[PDB]
């Protein structure tokens, strides 16, 4: 036998499997023991009966395989399997200690009731209501029982009704005060009405008695108000103020809940004027910051001044912040004290110590950590190497990056720059990205940026005007190099490509062989569809890549509106800053950074932007 004679049975094995041949399953599976993958099929094999399994056999499986992720998994599936067969005995027997899901979680704490345990149980149930979040349908049986018992505290009842509120879990809300206690009763419509519509918020505070919950409530619900109608909010403080007899920081919370959404290019001068004010009576440093970048988006020289100044002491330590001291100073005529705030950020790794090089016309220079010259450790050599080795022969990303997180997890940074040059060498692109973020070994380049899919990210940038260094740049970001990873909304692979933009890409491009979303998770494919819809946004935004990033990210309507609120007044960097979505403005100083990472790394001149980029109006 060989590994390479392992591997054809084991692709067989599954083939045969996934067609129910388990005859031919049966005759197969002893004679792959000795193959690294061996644990899936056992694994595969316990769970396809799981409903009769004994629970020996999984103990004996879970401890036999320390290290496989689906080992651990099977802790806790096998504790909501003994609590689907009501075997509370059992469940204890088998996982005496409190398990890893919130899920098996409520299982275990009923357990504990169910065998007499009724102090520990109520102990677990209080840990897991407390929370907005909704929680496993699990736990209902265990938050029954505890407030059956007498001992749930009717001020926890009334508190995960505040946390679920804060959360937006309206929903919640309503089921909770739908089954009140008594000590409450009196103020259960009203809360549900609050919940169903926050516009009763001046009614639920006038009705009810101020204390800090019905305050707390009132503000989340003023929130919700001020998000459907800035002005109605504006207008409705001083009555609430009044109504629960609100202190300073209170009314303040107020003022800046309304000043948030009085951002907007439509505000009226009394408006403006009412949030400016409420904005300088701030101590919000998330507030000051928007108004900052408020008046980089519109020019505003002598507010940017002024709104710099009034962020708090420790806001100013950011590079963001810096720079734009150093671009006032350079006005102002302070040449020295300006161009050592942009030396001090070229020392520093990112987006805006490029911008500081680039501004005063300096090289960057990039700070390369190189990992160690010997990569072969015991870490290396062992069975969970081997296993991650055989899941990326078969192209099992996602399997592979469990592994590979057990890995690099609790290792020394040394060992950790090891694996990411292990990886690395071996063309695991996924996984050196992954080790390089486990051991935050931010300044090893190389191992962060792989040269990965070069030849097919060639291929199809060819025939496009987007760089491939470009292309390169924005997959990154994406993915970080997995082709198999999918987010909780659909988007596919290398690019992250939404099914709904995949068929569109394909139809306005007359791109041949396009069926399915699941052929997303092909690198090939995916790069195929994902770089035509990024060339696509590149040249409708005239080649910028400050355009095109933005619009693959947040969709080519956000950056019309964007560039009709500039409209012209502003710097490529102002811009960028100045982009009113924390996401999108992230992504984008990412991809720019990246692309230059990318530039190096094939021989090119990492400059931030080009000319035309740097120097156009905004």
């Amino acid at each position: 036998d060989s590994l390479d004679e392992q591997r054809s049975r084991y692709a067989q094995i599954k083939q045969a499997w996934d067609n129910r041949q388990m005859d031919v399953v049966e005759q197969m599976m002893p004679g792959l023991k000795d193959y690294p993958l061996y644990p899936y099929l056992e694994y595969r094999q316990i769970t396809d009966d799981l409903m009769n399994q004994p629970a020996v056999t999984v103990t004996n499986f879970v401890r036999a395989n320390p290290t496989l992720p689906p080992a651990r998994t099977l802790q806790s599936r096998f504790v909501n399997e003994l609590a689907r067969r009501e075997d509370w005995r059992g469940l204890l027997a088998f996982s005496p200690e409190k398990p890893g899901t919130t899920e098996a979680q409520c299982n275990y704490y009923y357990a504990k009731w169910n065998t007499g345990q009724s102090e520990e149980a109520w102990q677990g149930a209080k840990e897991l209501w407390l929370t907005g979040k909704s929680q496993p349908n699990a736990c209902d049986k265990l938050f029954s029982v505890w407030r059956a018992s007498g001992k749930q505290d009717p001020l926890a009842y009334l508190e995960r009704i505040r946390l679920a509120m804060k959360a937006g879990n309206t929903g919640l809300v309503t089921v909770l005060a739908g089954q009140m206690p008594a000590d409450y009763q009196t103020i259960a419509s009203a809360i549900i009405s609050l919940a169903n519509n926050p516009n009763t918020v001046l009614t639920f505070a006038r009705t009810t008695g101020a204390t800090d919950f019905t305050r707390q409530m009132a503000a989340v619900a003023f929130a919700s108000v001020a998000r459907q109608d800035a002005e109605n909010a504006r207008l409705m403080i001083p009555s609430l103020a009044q109504a629960q007899q609100l202190n300073e920081d209170q009314i303040q919370e107020l003022r800046d809940i309304v000043a948030w959404r009085l951002m907007g290019n439509d505000v009226t001068d009394e408006q403006a004027k009412w949030r400016d004010d409420a904005i300088m009576r701030s101590q919000s440093t998330s507030l000051i910051e928007r108004r900052v970048r408020m008046a980089l988006g519109t020019g505003d020289r002598r507010g940017l001044n002024t709104w710099l100044a009034r962020l708090p002491m420790e806001a100013k330590e950011k590079d963001e912040w810096r720079y734009w001291q150093a671009d006032l100073l350079l006005e102002r005529g302070r040449e020295a004290e300006a161009k050592e705030i942009l030396h001090q950020l070229m020392q520093q790794r990112g987006f805006y110590p490029m911008v500081a090089a680039q501004r005063i016309g300096e090289e960057y220079e990039l700070k390369i950590d190189k990992a160690p010259q010997n990569v072969d450790s015991a870490l290396t050599q062992g069975p969970e190497m081997a296993r991650v080795r055989e899941l990326m022969y078969w192209n099992l990303d996602n399997t592979a990056r469990s592994e590979w997180a057990n890995l690099v997890k609790s290792k020394s940074k040394t060992e950790q720059a090891q694996l990411a040059r292990y990886a690395f060498n071996n063309q695991w692109w996924d996984l050196s990205v992954q080790a390089t973020i486990a051991g935050k070994l931010w300044d090893h380049l190389e191992e962060r940026f792989p040269l990965a899919y070069n030849d097919l990210f060639k291929r199809y940038t060819s025939g496009k005007e987007i760089p491939q260094s470009y292309a390169m740049a924005i997959a990154r970001q994406e993915s970080a190099w997995n082709p198999k990873v999918k987010s909780p909304v659909g988007a596919s692979g290398l690019m992250q490509i939404m099914p709904g933009t995949a068929t569109h890409t394909v139809k306005m491009f007359s791109i041949p062989g396009y069926s399915s979303p699941g052929q997303l998770l092909d690198p090939e494919t995916n790069i195929n569809i994902g770089t035509s819809y990024l060339q696509y946004v590149y040249q409708q935004f005239g080649n910028n890549r400050i355009f095109s990033s933005a619009a693959y990210n947040a969709g080519p309507g956000r950056v019309r509106t964007w560039l009709g609120n500039s409209a012209g007044r502003i710097d490529a960097v102002a811009f960028v800053e100045s982009i009113p979505f924390s996401e999108t403005r992230g992504y984008v100083k990412n991809v720019l950074a990246y692309d230059a990472y990318y530039r190096y790394f094939m021989g090119d001149k990492p400059t931030l932007m080009s000319a035309t980029e740097w120097g156009r109006r905004y």
